[PDB]
């Protein structure tokens, strides 16, 4: 077996097999020297006792409401602190990207092929002892085992945090850019090879699916009016393929970027207020160029909303989900003078924490009714009973579920939460201990840490017997959270470094692009830089109804 | 028309129209202000002050050489000198990559789509009033004319800076992997999607075509023995197409990454050397990892094989045609505390300086042999009736011609070099003057000062009446040289950092993958930084003849 099995190389060392049972780790630059990379330099061992740990960060950042708000009062101040949050968390991950779940070495193939998610762990070699490695025994436990004793919603567990539908539905449409699995080709293949926020959801991934859906006037996106409302055009007035069960009628058939999106009426109300704004965008745009053509004008508009995009994930939804007193800030300046690299490649395990099926409800609740999965699901008619306005408002009413601390996974989505867990392991996916400290974070010692609880972490003992071979997917979602909180610290600490890469990668952070002219002088810059979720659903919704992500 | 036709923002200010008739400079980080970005800030009233011009830079270069000796052997001296040349000639090219031939604004077609080569300047717009602008006559001059009057060579002129056929043959294979018009598209695109050193010269651009190429054994390359030499395997044995006339021989239809390389026997004489370099490697590294299988030889090879060509680019290559006393270093390391972007995309502009038509001897000298072009084009014969030590030592010996000083390029090539013209036209590249500004270059101020000379630059007043709408192609082939020297100061202005941007850029510059693990171990590591073009030749060509880019 491959003499790396056992991951002897700590600290982000890399190993390397140096005949057929010996092994060399390679510590470079890693601040450590020995065999395994444990020897920490001087200078580390001085950064060890010195580095506070991500837990007494979060306290910090979620007490002293008082002293935040004269920082957030700051802007001196408020940018420092938002610098240091931006260059800390993106040092974590490899850029240009590395392993896939065919390379766990470097290649050039793994490097140039766009159509492999990147991983920030490589695969466990195909011939370990152990699917771990050499931990654990032969087989890990039956997948339905883990998901039915430690996944499965008994009753409904509230996020305590206050997340609503309008963030549930929000998360699920934008990580759907660039969360897009290549089903024909396996699970570690995406098709969205922008690897990022592009909007592909809004305007297709090809350009021959863009020019379909685009109207060649006024730089807008096609859309109909039904009830004097503007919703998306149709598959057959369009030709742009979707996916919808056959029984769906033709007129219920919206097109839109992605194909999934008429899955669910949450994803299609996004689809269709983005569409709005981008035409809106159009509009002022005209007003602003009047000599400008119709092809500027669209590209001019997408690049102002992927601008808002990347203003709302950070300053609403981030926001929403961190708990901070602090006020986050989308501010490309702040990376002006740091070493940065403005490219990303979508992980793997980006896609796999982000599988929060414990955020959906039992029930969608629209006014005064109570939809079941089975009646949401396909069903746009709903959106066009209700309306926009009254989706908004319900939405914004309606708590979404807790992530972690277990048992919150709908029973209507069992056979997801199961391929999940399936899925990483196909992926041969490291351990859960393995991929904390790949992340700074100090290995669990046992079940009852992982969960704070003895319940949980008794059924996972006797399924798994050693905390070290317990997966990372599962582990998400029993994990301990913070207090009151949605998440654990295992889901943010590798959920935010993945995340600000993502969104501070983007070409248009670049100091070559981030500057007026680039979105059509000063107005369309502005669009930009005061964009919000309120203020994306007040422009584009009839009545200007109220909203956030919380309830 | 267009109200940025006359280009009125200068140093790289951004020009946008702001109505029909009116338009508007974004000076962002120009380090000037004003309506057209023409007053310079105090610290850039100052850095102007300060700057030594590049021809005095080029000067204090070539010569002392005395002190570069002290120099090039304090080798934390050498590495802060090599350190600040990347760096300042990075900071020239927008990477992110902007403009192309159709989006002369930014927009996220133009970043996403890697089939167009990119811009350096945006097009000249579609509807302005002459060919460069508002300057100079409505029709630009019969490109044929000016091929015939400047372009032309009448008798041979040798390069005085040495440069030979080894040289040459290598500008030639080296660049072609990251040139590669599209001609089903048109000029402005390019089927090199790596945009860069990936080898797919050799290689292959594709999956497919590499497949076909592997022998798929010990990582190795397909390969045939004819007389006991190793030469690429034929388009029969591979169904690996290349471009060939119906008449060649099954067995000269030599088989390479590249589909255009039979062309030339001097291009398929380093086809064959990289080939049995490739597999060389092969050999080495399945003696430090017995355990390792095919496709990880094949991957690690091609990675060190990359890595050796930047090294042999750098310091034999680049140091040849830089006349410097100065002795440049390939080493990734002088980046790591420095800002640098680790990605690059194929300039348009790039392309077109490279076409260095006038390398071309009259004749091609092998052994006794004196070849035509119509005898030489084609004829993989010659190579095996020669051999590639008899190449080596009459390419190292066989001089090649003069770039600059006009009338050098051979008239077998005339149609190539007219194409240059027509295309430059096509994709409507800015003139001359608007590139020398863009490179931070002084404008001429006539034809005279271009040339340094009389003749020719009476030709080309009458041609083109006016300087600042004189051609960038044409006038890289008749520009004034630097004493003694191959080019004049605006290929070498634009040429190096568009050449350092792309072999820095590379992901294995990059701290992750700049590690010996990477490569292997120490073994593979070392035969990176150790190669040179003698030691390609000496571990490749039968008798380890001597070689070198001059004589
Ligand atoms: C972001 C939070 C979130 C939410 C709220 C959510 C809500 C819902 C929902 C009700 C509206 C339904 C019916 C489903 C059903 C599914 N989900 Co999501 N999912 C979410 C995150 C994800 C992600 C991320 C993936 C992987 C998508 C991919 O890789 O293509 C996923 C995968 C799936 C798949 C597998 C098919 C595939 O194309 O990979 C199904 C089926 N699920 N989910
Ligand atoms: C670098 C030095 C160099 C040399 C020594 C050289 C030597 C030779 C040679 C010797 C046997 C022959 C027969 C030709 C003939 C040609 N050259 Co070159 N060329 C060179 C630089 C280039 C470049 C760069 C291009 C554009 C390549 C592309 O875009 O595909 C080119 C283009 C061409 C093309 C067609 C592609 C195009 O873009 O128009 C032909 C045909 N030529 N050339
Ligand atoms: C990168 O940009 C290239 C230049 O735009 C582009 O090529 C162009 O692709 C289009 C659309 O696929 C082809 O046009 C076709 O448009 C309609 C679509 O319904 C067809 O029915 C028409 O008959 C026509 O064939 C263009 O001809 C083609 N232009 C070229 C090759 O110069 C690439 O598609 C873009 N690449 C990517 C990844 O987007
Ligand atoms: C290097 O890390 C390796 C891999 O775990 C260590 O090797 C194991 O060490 C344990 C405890 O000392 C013993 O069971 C064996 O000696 C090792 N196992 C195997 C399979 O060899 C090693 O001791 C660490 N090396 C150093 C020098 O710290
Ligand atoms: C910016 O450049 C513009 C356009 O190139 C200048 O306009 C010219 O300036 C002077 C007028 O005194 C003349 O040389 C030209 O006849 C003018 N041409 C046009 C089209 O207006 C303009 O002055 C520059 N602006 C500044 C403030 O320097
Ligand atoms: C990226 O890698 C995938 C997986 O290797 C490649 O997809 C395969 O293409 C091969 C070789 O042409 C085929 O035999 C199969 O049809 C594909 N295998 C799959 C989908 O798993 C893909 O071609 C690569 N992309 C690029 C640009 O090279
Ligand atoms: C391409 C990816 C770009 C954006 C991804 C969007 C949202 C994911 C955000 C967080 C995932 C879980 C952790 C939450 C981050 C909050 C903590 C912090 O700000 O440090
Ligand atoms: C893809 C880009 C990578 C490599 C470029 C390859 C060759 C370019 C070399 C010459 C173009 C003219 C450059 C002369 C540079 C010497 C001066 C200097 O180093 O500053
Ligand atoms: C080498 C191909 C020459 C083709 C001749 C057509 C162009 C003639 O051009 C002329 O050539 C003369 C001879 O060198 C020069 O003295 C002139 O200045 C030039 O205009
Ligand atoms: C779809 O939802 C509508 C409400 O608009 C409901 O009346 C209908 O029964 C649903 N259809 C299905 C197939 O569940
Ligand atoms: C090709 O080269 C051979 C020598 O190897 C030469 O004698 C022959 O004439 C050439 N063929 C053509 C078509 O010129």
């Amino acid at each position: 077996h491959h003499p790396c099995c056992s991951n002897p190389c700590q600290n982000r060392g890399e190993c390397m097999s140096t005949g057929f049972d010996q092994y060399k780790c390679d510590c470079t630059r890693t601040g450590f020297y020995g065999e395994n990379c444990t020897t920490p330099e001087f200078l580390t061992r001085i950064k060890l006792l010195l580095k506070p740990t991500p837990n007494t960060v979060h306290y910090i950042l979620t007490h002293f409401k008082g002293v935040w708000n004269i920082v957030n009062n700051i802007p001196f101040l408020r940018s420092l602190i938002m610098k240091y949050v931006l260059t800390s968390r993106s040092y974590l991950i490899d850029s240009p990207p590395t392993y896939n779940v065919h390379y766990g070495y470097k290649s050039w193939e793994a490097f140039s092929n766009l159509s492999y998610y990147t991983r920030a762990l490589p695969p466990v070699a195909d011939d370990c002892p152990t699917p771990m490695g050499v931990k654990g025994n032969k087989e890990l436990p039956d997948s339905k085992e883990v998901l039915e004793k430690v996944l499965l919603r008994r009753e409904f567990i509230p996020d305590p945090q206050g997340s609503n539908m309008m963030f549930a539905f929000f998360a699920q449409h934008f990580t759907h850019q660039f969360f897009k699995t290549d089903h024909k080709r396996g699970p570690g293949f995406t098709r969205g090879l922008g690897h990022g926020v592009d909007l592909n959801h809004i305007y297709g991934e090809t350009l021959d699916r863009q020019h379909k859906l685009r109207l060649f006037k006024d730089g807008k996106l096609k859309y109909q009016v039904i009830g004097g409302e503007v919703y998306p055009p149709t598959v057959k007035d369009t030709q742009v393929e979707m996916i919808y069960p056959p029984h769906i009628p033709e007129n219920l058939q919206f097109a839109v970027g992605q194909e999934v999106f008429g899955l669910v009426p949450g994803l299609m109300m996004y689809a269709t207020i983005w569409l709005r704004e981008h035409n809106r965008v159009c509009d002022i745009l005209k007003q602003e160029h009047p000599e400008w053509g119709d092809e500027q004008l669209f590209q001019t508009s997408r690049l102002i909303l992927i601008g808002e995009t990347i203003k709302i994930v950070i300053e609403d939804y981030v926001q929403h989900l961190s708990g901070y007193h602090f006020k986050l800030k989308f501010d490309p300046e702040l990376l002006f003078n740091q070493q940065f690299q403005y490219q990303n490649r979508i992980a793997s395990e980006f896609n796999t924490l982000y599988h929060w099926h414990p955020l959906l409800p039992d029930t969608f609740n629209i006014e005064d009714q109570e939809y079941s999965f089975k009646q949401f699901l396909y069903n746009n008619s709903i959106l066009l009973e209700h309306g926009l306005t009254q989706f908004v408002e319900s939405f914004t009413r309606q708590i979404a579920g807790r992530v972690a601390g277990g048992r919150n996974v709908p029973i209507a989505v069992q056979a997801v939460a199961k391929a999940s867990i399936d899925q990483s392991r196909e992926m041969k996916y490291q351990s859960l201990n393995e991929y904390r400290k790949r992340f700074s974070l100090k290995p669990y010692t046992s079940f009852e840490e992982l969960t704070g609880e003895k319940e949980m972490a008794a059924e996972l003992k006797a399924l798994y017997s050693d905390i070290d071979v317990m997966e990372l997917y599962p582990a998400l979602l029993v994990e301990k959270p913070r207090p009151d909180a949605i998440f654990g610290e295992t889901m943010v600490e590798l959920g935010a470094p993945f995340s600000l890469k993502g969104l501070m990668g983007n070409p248009i952070c670049s100091p070559q692009y981030w500057k007026p002219s680039t979105f059509g002088g000063e107005v369309g810059f502005k669009i930009i830089n005061t964009a919000s979720i309120q203020s994306l659903i007040c422009n584009n919704v009839k009545g200007c109804p109220f909203t956030s992500f919380n309830v």
